[PDB]
């Protein structure tokens, strides 16, 4: 093989807060105006040059809400993003329940960062920044504030995930 590892990273988080979109920014460098609630579990692919090394991200994207294919979903994920809309204080709420979903199915040790997404809706922030720190910072998880329309941080987490998932494994 052409990397020298390959990380698959799964992407969880309610229906809304951006999942598809935080992806596609990534991989694709673009802002889908015209997104859809994703049927299935759609796949996207990125190699990077973080240590020196070749590094084949891997990211699985699910939908949100109504399975039994769990399963296959997080099976040897490695890396996660668990990620909430910044504007409703709903989604924030319900991420201890995915991570209770998410821990229930991984390794104790994959790496996880919470993502804040569509920090650019300013005037519409519902959840404060230090609430997502004190959750981050109880349950062990990096974090971050994102936003796929402008770009925001989106770079940084996904990198950021990837090289502390390599430090593990080297
Ligand atoms: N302002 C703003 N809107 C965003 C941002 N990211 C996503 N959205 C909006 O939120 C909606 C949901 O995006 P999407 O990525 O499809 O959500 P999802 O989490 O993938 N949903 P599902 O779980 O059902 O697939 C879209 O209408 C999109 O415009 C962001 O950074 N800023
Ligand atoms: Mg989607």
């Amino acid at each position: 093989h052409m990397y020298d590892y390959l990380f698959k990273l799964v992407l969880i988080g309610d229906s809304g807060v951006g999942k598809s979109n935080l992806l596609s920014r990534f991989t694709k460098n673009e802002f889908n105006l015209e997104s859809k609630s994703t049927i299935g579990v759609e796949f996207a692919t990125k190699t990077t040059k973080v240590e020196g090394k070749v590094v084949k991200a891997q990211i699985w994207d699910t939908a949100g809400q109504e399975r039994a294919i769990t399963s296959a979903y997080y099976r040897g994920a490695v890396g996660a993003l668990l990620i909430y809309d910044v504007t409703r204080h709903a989604t924030f709420e319900n991420a201890a329940r995915w991570l209770r979903e998410l821990r229930g199915h991984t390794d104790p040790n994959i790496v996880v960062m919470l993502i804040g997404n569509k920090c650019d809706l300013r005037h519409l922030v519902a959840v404060k920044t230090e609430e997502a720190k004190a959750f981050a910072e109880r349950e062990s998880l990096y974090f971050m504030e994102t936003s796929a329309l402008d770009a925001t941080n989106v770079e940084n987490a996904f990198t950021e995930v990837l090289t502390q998932i390599h430090k593990i494994v080297s």
